[PDB]
């Protein structure tokens, strides 16, 4: 009997990739009609999935880039216990596998990364693992420093799991209403059956603590060009992390745009913010693929 997604769809009916642990990852592709100018991988964040990026991917494909993505392990239509990961580097390893596979099918093309929130930390660590190989990185509120209160409060819960055997202990779920001012986008996110609504298991949040620690160590070695978009009112990825990334990365091509008053999910924010986000990513990628 065929391997099926967590939603019961046979993987034989869907674009897919099997990772190093034998787990099926659901894949998405948006390819132009002409010859692509570059490849770009879209890295989604915790609890969500690659389908959230449909509009942004179609914009990028309109610039004649070949856009590709997968649902990370434990997310969306990929396999794995929901919101569990043996080690955060699994996400990075799996991105590199997909990138490597695509560079075979479309050799000679520059490859970019785009990531949001946890997906932005994945993008950072992916670039850091292959210095000099990626053409650029677009970061939308990447997880660099967590909100100090959410980091401390959770690090307490972590000390419990780290010292005892408590496999089901979890934090409370994050309130999606504090992550975008656009109420319609909040309602859409809360209506998507592929989104994981439960609170973070402490074991997973420990891996997000690991992500931040590894990002910190990676910064003074990071050289990839990047565009960094950050809201000033981000309740999840503290804006101080965006400033620290601008200060500590060694990249010769780094740009920060701050959206004053905007919340965490900038590509799902008020229309004036989201329209600007799309425009600025368009300009940045266009200038680096011309
Ligand atoms: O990746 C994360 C994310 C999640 C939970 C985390 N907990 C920590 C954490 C904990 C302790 C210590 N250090 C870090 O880091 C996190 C990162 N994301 C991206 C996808 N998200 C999203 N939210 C929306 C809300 C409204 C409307 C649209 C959307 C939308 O499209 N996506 C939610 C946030």
């Amino acid at each position: 009997s065929p391997r099926r997604t967590p939603q019961s769809i046979p993987y034989q009916d869907l674009p897919h990739l099997v990772n190093a642990d034998g787990q099926y990852l659901f894949c998405r592709y948006w390819a132009p009609t002409g010859t692509p100018k570059a490849l770009i991988f879209v890295s989604h964040g915790a609890g969500e999935h690659s389908g959230r990026y449909e509009e942004l991917a179609r914009m990028l494909m309109g610039l004649d880039l070949l856009v590709f993505a997968h649902d990370h392990v434990g997310h969306g239509q990929s396999e794995g216990e929901r919101m569990v990961v043996s080690d955060f580097h699994v996400f990075v390893r799996d991105v590199l596998q997909h990138v490597d596979s695509m560079q075979k099918d479309y050799p000679g093309l520059p490859v970019f990364l785009l990531g949001h929130s946890m997906g932005g930390a994945i993008a950072i660590l992916t670039a850091a693992e292959r210095p000099g190989h990626f053409a650029g990185m677009v970061l939308i509120s990447p997880l660099v420093l967590a909100n100090p209160e959410s980091a401390t409060t959770f690090k307490v819960l972590a000390a419990k799991v780290l010292n005892s055997v408590l496999p089901n202990l979890s934090s409370g779920p994050i309130d999606s209403s504090v992550l975008s001012r656009n109420k319609t986008e909040v309602d859409i996110y809360n209506s998507d059956p592929l989104i994981c609504r439960a609170g973070l298991k402490v074991c997973f949040g420990i891996q997000l603590l690991n992500a931040v620690s590894r990002v910190e160590r990676a910064l003074p070695k990071l050289t990839v060009p990047f565009l960094l978009l950050q809201g000033s009112a981000d309740r999840l990825c503290d804006s101080k992390g965006a400033y620290l990334l601008m200060e500590l990365a060694k990249s010769q091509d780094k740009t920060l745009k701050i959206y004053e008053g905007a919340y965490h999910v900038l590509h799902k924010e008020l229309p004036e913010v989201t329209n600007s986000v799309f425009h600025e990513i368009n300009m940045w990628v266009s200038q680096r693929t011309a």
